């Protein structure tokens, strides 16, 4: 077989059987042979095993003659930012993001923080690691510790006009991951009052693993917003490359609507720019991008596809409905910090609540949310769906699975590249009843 920890976009596995210090060291050796010239940035998250896995990575990199730049405990986006900012050959973030306690992993990038994925180097690394029985060499290169976050913080702050910000009251929920460190370093430069929930980094995760999609974790943010009269609330996953928004009523905002909202926010600063979006939910983004003077660019979902499309298009912003937001000026990379700064600025400047900024969009393009199906035969299930709707002659698009546009409603149905699942998204033109009947109809067909 092959090493299970090597996935489509990253490395992730249970410690110590699927990922351990020996494997991490061998990954460092193999990575050194895949990169162009230069040093390698290393960072890690709050998980208990992350520092030791980073040290083993560093040992393998330095045995292969790579200088290492240790940026310490950080978010994934800080590895992306520093890899690009320091003109490094590449970077590795040690993180399991939102996964259980016994899991860890790595996200690997090359120059300019360009992703290393299964077909762009990661499986080559896997195959090298799988066959490597060489004795570990000794270091022929040095490690320097570079924990200064000043350039990163200045970059985050550059997205907003600080003189226009109002002293909004914001709930922030790090979930005992790493986001609270950055919030606290940004706070002296912002007028906001923060209400800090689950703020201290703790890799034991006493309040649950950092996954703001779990309703129990969602509710801690919502309750803090409502009980404190906060303008809005923000929650992050453990490595804070995803952020999640709660309006002043405590309502969790479906990530679809943030794409159009952030696109409009960015297009105010970068007029006429291109905006990359995924095919799962589209109508609202296309309309909001066009009405702000931007050009929407459809792209298959998946961060590596999004980033490569943004680069080819000089796109100013890309967004996925799955709480991933990418910014050209940020090495084309995703940040869980830039989005809430932009939203706080939009609320401050417009005088509108986050709820009202999205309410009419949610009414105009209601959506199912992503619904996941584990079925006995995904291919046969998809065929049952398409056969049922054939007589209606939908307009079909194969950018990312199957998209079917029926006029007043549409759906996307695709296999996940990170899990053995089918994922369904449905939206309609202002018709909640049609949304429900079609969603239920498709669901019955998938489960047939
Ligand atoms: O499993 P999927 O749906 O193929 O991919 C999922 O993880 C990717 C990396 O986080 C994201 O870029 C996708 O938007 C998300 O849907
Ligand atoms: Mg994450």
């Amino acid at each position: 077989m092959t090493l299970p920890a090597f996935k489509a976009y990253d490395i992730r596995g249970r410690v110590p059987d699927e990922l351990n210090e020996d494997l991490a060291r061998r990954i460092g050796v193999a990575l050194a042979a895949q990169l162009d010239q230069g040093p390698v940035v290393l960072g890690h998250d709050v998980r208990l095993a992350s520092p030791a896995l980073q040290e083993a990575l560093s040992a393998g990199l330095r045995a292969s003659g790579r200088d290492v730049i240790d940026i310490g405990l950080c978010g994934t986006e800080e590895v992306y930012f520093q890899t690009d900012y320091l003109k490094a050959a590449g970077g590795v973030m040690v993180t399991a993001s939102h996964n259980p306690m016994d899991y860890n992993g790595m996200k690997l990038v090359r120059e300019q923080a360009r992703p290393i994925s299964s077909d762009t180097g990661l499986f080559a690394i896997r195959d090298t690691v799988a066959a490597d029985t060489a004795a570990p060499g000794e270091p022929t290169a040095s490690e320097q510790s570079r924990t200064d976050k000043t350039a990163y913080l200045e970059h985050l702050l550059s997205y907003v006009d600080r003189s226009t910000l109002k002293p909004l009251k914001l709930v922030v929920n790090a979930g005992n991951g790493g986001a609270g460190l950055i919030v606290d370093l940004l706070a002296p430069h912002l007028p906001f009052e923060f209400v800090r929930v689950f703020h201290e980094p703790d890799g034991n995760f006493p309040n649950g693993i950092p996954n703001p999609l779990l309703p129990e974790n969602r509710d801690a943010t919502a309750k803090a917003v409502k009980d404190n009269g906060a303008d809005f609330g923000i929650a992050w996953d453990g490595d804070f490359d995803r952020c999640f928004f709660f309006d002043h009523t405590g309502r969790f905002i479906e990530g679809y609507y943030l794409v159009g909202l952030l696109a409009q926010a960015i297009l105010a600063k970068q007029p006429g720019g291109k905006v990359v979006h995924d095919p799962r939910l589209t109508w609202n983004t296309v309309e909001q991008v066009e009405e702000a003077g931007g050009i929407p660019v459809l792209c298959k979902s998946g961060h590596a596809f999004i980033k490569e499309k943004m680069r080819s298009e000089n796109a100013v912003y890309g967004g996925e409905m799955s709480a991933h937001h990418y910014f050209r000026e940020f090495a084309y990379a995703d940040s869980g910090m830039i989005p809430w700064l932009l939203i706080a600025e939009l609320v401050s400047q417009s005088g509108r609540s986050l709820a009202d900024l999205v309410e009419a969009r949610m009414q105009k393009f209601p959506c199912s949310g992503e619904i996941n199906f584990k079925v006995a035969d995904a291919k046969a299930s998809v065929a049952r769906v398409m056969e049922h709707y054939a007589s209606l002659s939908p307009e079909l698009d194969y950018t990312d699975g199957i998209s079917a546009d029926f006029g007043q409603w549409r759906f996307n149905l695709r296999s996940s590249n990170t899990e053995p699942l089918l994922r369904l998204n449905v939206e309609t033109r202002g018709d909640a009843a049609l949304l429900e009947t079609r969603t239920q109809e498709i669901s019955n067909l998938l489960r047939g």
